[PDB]
């Protein structure tokens, strides 16, 4: 099925978030570690954050969302992630299910391009 390779990517990614906001090592050697920490440091400075109309915050958004129906840690270290948890438990409280009942709203190849075509000089 699509939805598994989907799954795949988005837990890649999701990985890779919650390892670079836990990453104290912040040279790291890891492709997307480096690539959600420039999003992540970004998003932290930013004024215009999805509400607004920002892209690079609403398409890092799209991956915490994702995470955040799934973490159950009190103080996880992802920055979106205990925001979404609270509304979340406030809303929903029994969270999500698995790949065919999971949050499919993007496209798994798009993810690879959100920390590659992000706002910036050209
Ligand atoms: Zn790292
Ligand atoms: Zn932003
Ligand atoms: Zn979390």
């Amino acid at each position: 099925s699509p939805q598994e390779s989907r799954r795949l990517s988005i837990q890649r990614c999701i990985q890779s978030l919650v390892h670079a906001c836990q990453c104290r090592n912040a040279n790291c050697s890891l492709p997307s570690c480096q690539k959600m920490k420039r999003v992540v440091q970004h998003t932290k400075g930013c004024k215009r954050k999805t509400n607004g109309g920002c892209p690079v915050c609403k398409q890092l958004i799209a991956l915490c969302c994702y995470h955040a129906k799934h973490c159950q840690e009190n103080k996880c270290p992802v920055p979106f992630c205990l925001n979404i948890k609270h509304k979340l438990r406030q809303q929903q409280g029994s969270g999500s299910g698995s790949q065919a009942m999971d949050d499919l709203m993007l496209s798994p190849d798009d993810i690879e391009q959100w920390f590659t075509e992000d706002p910036g000089p050209d």
